[PDB]
């Protein structure tokens, strides 16, 4: 087993994998139901061609065949992001996820002070391997679906909030003066006192990670009335005001050298 | 090993038991977290006393000892609903769960011509055992749970909807003349036109299965605001209706001999 940089020749293979890296059985049937309670699975299907092509990806590779994936992405603060982990399904339930991961370690030492990973709260196997592998949770955003009945623009003003670390683009990255941040996914902020949310229009629905707000309730309540499905990642502590409780959340681990 | 009535001596043991039956490791610490998305549980682990007390709980026993338990009650359509399946911590993973199922379906042949039971969604082992004995899914109640913030009391007048089977209390019967039903449980039941809701108040919140409504989203609105922890059950076709995307469900499982 080779861990090696992911080609576009990888693509047909790679277009294959899923992040389903469970015990194949009862379980696995389980890990679709839990994926399908939010938009992370649907979000790296769009995008992992792009990286692919970009160099971000990195596979194990067996007799130069393609067996797993993992993205890496450094971040404006120094850190790299990591995800999109996926498995052939053949290989599901193996060991392939934890050593690629060691492979990862091993290679951005040096290269960073931090790793940083987005785990759902209910995906356990995953969260057993990043914290063996001495990541510890620094966030976590509570999952809210909408079903979306019924528009969405960027707002470009100052950040005078609180955070300096947020989930911008499904990475999750800092900046003592968020107006640098600000200026580069401009288009895909609403940006305005306390309000600090990331947007991502899709084919069939929209995803807003609520940052930072003054009142999440009425943020919610105002944009969870657009058309298909729209899904609200939203900060623990802002989620602690909001009146439905989340089945699940999106927690971020880091790991230091 | 055999299946025998639970008695009040069994109790001390009987409440050492848990509804997870899952193998250790990983997936029993999942278990637990998704068991705290419902209030079946809470609700077992107030009752159960009760019903062992009143001979409705039946154990599989090791040299005399309980290992697991399964509650029966007949329901006034003829029916038995079936539940409150728990086994002793040491035996998880164990085909406990099966084994008292099938002693059950044995037991109970010629008393009933149906047996009932709910199962969570995400409780795949569980669902896949249903499955597996004979049972179809023929009711669901999705789950939608607030965290109530700030006068609840029953409604007693004709019911003009459309439904004939309904959760109360915890079991999902049928009555031609839901009149019967009704007269029943007057106490826990608001009931007025297309209204058909069970509500159970206990320490710490309240549960509400919304059989029926002219509009469940305005039924919720009005009451999700009620103190401590209240949960919605609401069946499927109603639920299509509502905003909110649930994470789960409680499936209601048929046998028929």
């Amino acid at each position: 087993i080779v861990f090696d940089r992911g080609s576009p020749s990888d693509i047909d293979e790679i277009k294959t994998f899923t992040s389903n890296t469970w015990k194949v059985g009862y379980y696995t049937d389980l890990y679709s139901k839990l994926a399908d309670t939010g938009t992370m699975d649907d979000y790296v299907d769009k995008v992992i061609e792009r990286w692919v092509n970009d160099g971000s990806v990195y596979v194990l590779r067996v007799s130069g065949r393609p067996v797993a994936t993992i993205h890496m992405e450094k971040l404006p603060d120094g850190s790299v992001m990591l995800g999109g982990l996926r498995v052939h399904p053949e290989y599901r339930g193996s060991r392939l996820g934890m050593s690629i991961m060691q492979e990862t370690i091993q290679f951005l030492r040096g290269k960073t002070e931090r790793l940083r990973s987005a785990v759902y709260s209910w995906n356990e196997p995953s969260l057993r391997l990043v914290h063996r592998l001495g990541f510890h949770q620094v966030e976590e955003y509570p999952i809210y679906t909408f079903q979306g009945g019924s528009a969405l623009k960027p707002v470009n003003e100052r950040y005078a909030g609180r955070w300096r670390c947020f989930f911008i683009d499904w990475k999750y990255m800092c900046s003592d003066d968020p107006d640098i941040i600000h200026e580069e996914y401009s288009n895909n902020l609403i940006v305005d006192g306390s309000t600090f949310v990331y947007f991502d229009i899709y084919e069939g629905g929209i995803d807003l990670f609520v940052n930072d707000s003054d009142d999440a309730s009425s943020f919610i309540e105002k944009y969870r009335s657009m058309n298909g499905r729209i899904t609200f990642y939203v900060r623990k502590a802002l989620a602690n005001g909001l009146p439905y409780v989340p089945a699940s959340s999106l927690t971020v681990w880091e790991y230091r050298y």
